[PDB]
């Protein structure tokens, strides 16, 4: 005879990080809409992070991003076509540069979503990080209109908060879009509007930067007669509201008591 | 000191069945197109397997499906709305009945894909099984046209065989569609056309059966002013060509030497 209620061999049981879970859900939501996920580098060139996105130097708009500037010789930053890119190095302040890289390397129409680690020089508190994640979206092609951007986010909301969810758009500014907009989604349970992210129609100067860099690389122009929309949303804020995580600082804390709590979560 | 090239603890390493892999790829291909996967029961009623799909008794068309008829009291077959359905029981000869179940239980527009185990009374050889799998597709909604069906399969092909892949449609008969069609996809490597599955525009009588069963259940009609397309494709045939599996019989053989060979495969 054997006691069957006796503990068995202590085989280890793994788990996924909250951010990996939230990012996966977001990526799934958009895959169902035809978006494909691709990634960019965490260490970027000012050209891709700012200049190519219509964000000058000593431009008031630069202030919307507190940047970590890097230094050191011997580092090789490869451009979209594997080339050796140059320019002052920094930690990307957002995933947006990736939409420039992708466009020089591909041709419309397409739908991409690019999750990624981003960095801002900031003070770490209960709802603020210097190291966090964003999910960028970019859909370009003949006839793409703001009505489609709104449709996308409407689908994001429904997919995230159920049939009783709603979306709200208000004009807001971004050097890389025009019209520009901020969007919030209605969260029926918490009974409140959550400011989710920014978006808009890709700015004319962005398409121009893309086709200039293409020509400078021998590629033919590809974004002359197309339009598109782009959006960007913070992951931690969403992960927090979705898992009831009180301190944004727990994500990079590494505390098992914390991480372990998400083994169930799919 | 320790020999580091010495074998480590023999922790077990799992794996997925070839069919699970192929089905997963197919389901992913279509999820990117907005289709959602749902399943039906393996033991069906003649009503759902045949009658509701415009396939009479002692109808020549019945012969396109060699059926396993079942017997035994005490079995409860639940309909789409959980009700107690009746009718001669059988093993579903295809996943098609599931498109009737789904429609009585939902409202257009929608996109579904239903993978599933099916049964045909047949002799088991190198390329034939009595027990195999199918993947059904069903997209219904205002304005849905055959041009969309073709677009779907075009996307299936591209997704499965690359940019140099092509699709081919030819008229063929199915009591549940009109127009009816068979489609083949060009496989650039094997340099040949693969007859993949059947499809067409959902037959008027199918929508009628759906709305009659709905009314008989108190639900209001929902498929009066819509159209849709449906397709069905065999999985084993595809899995075989895709993994280079020579004998369709290996799938249900249970031989580890065989199964083990697909641990890598994603
Ligand atoms: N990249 C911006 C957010 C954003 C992203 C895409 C847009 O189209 C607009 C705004 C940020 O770091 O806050
Ligand atoms: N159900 C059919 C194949 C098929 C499926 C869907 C269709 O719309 C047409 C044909 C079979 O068992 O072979």
């Amino acid at each position: 005879r054997v006691d069957v209620s006796l503990p068995g061999a202590s085989l280890f049981s793994g788990g996924l990080h909250p951010i990996t879970l939230m990012e996966r859900e977001l990526v799934e939501i958009f895959r169902a809409l035809g978006y494909q996920a691709v990634e960019g580098p965490e260490v970027e060139s000012e050209f891709f992070n700012f200049d190519a996105l219509n964000i000058p130097e000593h431009h008031p708009a630069r202030d919307m991003w507190d940047t970590f500037w890097l230094t050191g010789e011997g580092f090789r930053l490869e451009g979209p076509l594997g080339e050796e890119v140059e320019g002052r190095l920094l930690l990307r302040t957002h995933t947006s540069p990736m939409q420039v890289r992708y466009m020089v390397a591909h041709t419309p129409p397409f739908r991409i979503v690019v999750p990624g680690r981003v960095f801002r020089f900031e003070q770490t508190d209960a709802t603020h990080e210097a190291v966090f994640h964003q999910l960028e979206g970019l859909v370009v092609g003949e006839g793409i209109a703001m009505a489609h951007l709104k449709g996308a986010i409407y689908e994001l909301a429904q997919a995230l908060f159920g049939p009783d969810s709603k979306v709200r758009f208000q004009p807001v500014y971004f050097p890389f879009v025009e019209p520009g907009a901020q969007f919030a989604v209605w969260w029926p349970e918490g009974g409140k509007w959550l400011e989710l992210g920014g978006a808009g129609m890709v700015h004319p100067k962005v398409f121009q930067a893309v086709d200039a860099y293409r020509e400078r690389l021998g590629l033919p122009p590809a974004y002359r007669g197309v339009t598109g929309f782009a959006f960007g949303l913070g992951v931690e804020r969403l992960a927090m509201l979705r898992y009831g995580i009180p301190d944004i600082r727990y994500f990079f804390g590494g505390r098992l008591k914390f991480l372990e709590q998400f083994k169930g979560v799919l």
